[PDB]
């Protein structure tokens, strides 16, 4: 019995994986 993966991603979520990966998009073809 372990625990999971969370204390590290914990601390990425505050940037926004998937989310802000959307962001490229428009950074990388928008102007
Ligand atoms: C994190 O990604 C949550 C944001 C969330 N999603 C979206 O906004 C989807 C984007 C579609 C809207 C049109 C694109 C405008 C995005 C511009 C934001 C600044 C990025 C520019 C970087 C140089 C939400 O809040 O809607």
């Amino acid at each position: 019995h372990a625990e999971g993966t969370f204390t590290s991603d914990v601390s990425s979520y505050l940037e926004g994986q998937a989310a802000k990966e959307f962001i490229a998009w428009l950074v990388r073809g928008r102007g």
